[PDB]
């Protein structure tokens, strides 16, 4: 099948380090060899080809800083969250416009609800099978983490689920073929899925599956359902991880 559950992660494998961004839905004039790299917080340097991924074919001025690298590319947009707000901004890259803005709603923000090892990390951007999602949480739901499904052209909440687990108890959270996926470590840098929310019949349940991790940092992981692949940033490299889903 294409999609389904996770049941095994591999072991991170290495890929200006970072942190570079491709798009899993490469809109014309794009293609698939089109790469984005981010600073590190307002430049995007665009690279047009592989080859020339080793100087930029443009570089994009963003209209306010990101609040953090989690940040995604879809259909041709730049997804952020701004600075020192609960603002998700979209901005297309190739008519450096920005197209829609939107507040969270209720959503913690600036160190409210991080992960368990910190940073600034409470909103994050994400792209699975299904098109765009941002992961939070709210004082409402009492620091559970808290999905909602992003319309892309406008940024409005098509659904949104409050699952159960706590945020700053996890490490990390991404979502693959609908399902909430958290990593979680208590004193150790490797880690294990610890647990899954499935948004399609919100069941959710404990897992156990070994997730190698190299420091207690709060990485940018960003699952590509192109590639069927996570790839994450730890502030040194760009690693990939490879999965089987059932
Ligand atoms: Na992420």
């Amino acid at each position: 099948t294409g999609c389904g559950e996770l049941v095994w992660v591999g072991e991170p494998l290495t890929l200006k380090y970072g942190v570079w961004m491709r798009d899993p839905k490469p809109t014309y004039p794009y293609t698939q060899e089109t790469t984005w790299r981010i600073d590190t917080v307002r430049q995007v340097f665009e690279y047009d080809l592989i080859s020339q991924f080793g100087y930029p074919s443009k570089v994009h001025i963003l209209p306010r800083p990101l609040e953090s690298t989690g940040a995604v590319v879809y259909s041709g947009s730049l997804y952020f969250q701004g600075a020192e707000s609960r603002t998700v901004i979209r901005y297309e890259l190739n008519t450096e416009t920005v197209k829609a803005e939107k507040e969270i709603p209720g959503a913690g923000y600036h160190g409210q609800f991080p992960y368990s090892w910190g940073g600034y990390t409470d909103i994050d951007l994400a792209v699975d099978e299904a098109g765009l999602w941002v992961i939070y949480s709210t004082d409402e739901a009492k620091g559970a983490i808290v999905l909602s499904k992003l319309n892309p052209e406008n940024l409005e909440l098509e659904q949104t689920w409050e699952t159960n687990i706590r945020k700053q108890s996890v490490a990390n959270a991404f979502i693959i073929c609908g399902t909430l996926y958290t990593v979680s470590s208590y004193t150790s840098a490797d880690a294990t899925v610890n647990f899954a929310y499935d948004t399609g019949t919100g069941i959710s349940k404990t897992l156990t599956i070994p997730f190698k991790n190299r420091y207690k940092y709060s990485s940018m992981i960003s699952y590509n359902p192109l590639e069927k692949k996570l790839f994450a940033w730890d502030n040194l490299n760009m690693v990939t991880y490879d999965i089987k889903l059932s």
